DNA sequence: CATCAGTTCGAGTCTGGTACTGCCCAGTAGTGATCTTATTTCATTATGGTGA
């Protein structure tokens, strides 16, 4: 890491094993971008606000 | 042309930075009681030599 922070030494570099080694082929993605109104969620929230 | 790579929008999820609530325990110092112990007295008990 504390090569690859410095960008000098990364410039004067033959990567090439990279291409070589890949074990990241399957990755679960995230649940849903479920739905969101604002009109309705603003109107709930002024009704439980109204809510006593 | 339709596939894949570079860009956007907004939601998912963590986390710091900031304030707050409903509830009994634990330690310490008084007394009064009852043992408990390193230490201080109350008798017998043996040793002593000599003038009547």
């Amino acid at each position: 890491l504390v090569e690859f922070l410095t960008p000098k030494n990364l410039i004067t570099k033959s990567f090439t094993k990279i291409s070589q080694k890949h074990l990241q082929l399957s990755r679960t993605p995230r649940v849903s971008p479920k739905s969101f109104d604002q009109y309705q969620v603003k109107d709930a929230l002024l009704a439980i606000l109204a809510g006593n």
